[PDB]
């Protein structure tokens, strides 16, 4: 089975909703993160009050510093996300 | 519905079942990346015989350019298939 069929089918619909909620058509605003964060990563990731956070993870996500996140590090988020959950269980 | 809780599910799988098949134990190597594309993104991608792209492609995802893809830019390279998968039909 293509498990990577789910997700990239399960992202370009949260990718596209929210990445195209604003901006050219195909480009991550920070309303996103902070409402993608609170709306989507709301059960697995805390709902932050203040963008400081994201104002943070930017700062190790922001690959080009342009204070958004394209789709190739926005994914990279995700994984940062997704990789505390992998560690945590997995921690020897 | 969390939608990215599919996602993060689905690649902990294929990420920690690749990126875990060798090292130390959660670091993807190219026998990772070249069987991959083979294996998994072998209905959407092509699978490469020669690692040549996979030389290419760590060059446009590799970051610390380690020649591997730790999970923060391994994340980023399924981003850089899913954005392919993504513009084509959203091709304006
Ligand atoms: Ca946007
Ligand atoms: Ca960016
Ligand atoms: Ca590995
Ligand atoms: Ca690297
Ligand atoms: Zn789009
Ligand atoms: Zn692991």
């Amino acid at each position: 089975m293509s498990e990577l069929e789910k997700a990239m089918v399960a992202l370009i619909d949260v990718f596209h909703q929210y990445s195209g909620r604003e901006g050219d058509k195909h480009k991550l605003k920070k309303s996103e993160l902070k409402e993608l964060i609170n709306n989507e990563l709301s059960h697995f990731l805390e709902e932050i009050k203040e963008q400081e956070v994201v104002d943070k993870v930017m700062e190790t996500l922001d690959e080009d510093g342009d204070g958004e996140c394209d789709f190739q590090e926005f994914m990279a988020f995700v994984s940062m996300v997704t990789t505390a959950c992998h560690e945590f269980f997995e921690h020897e």
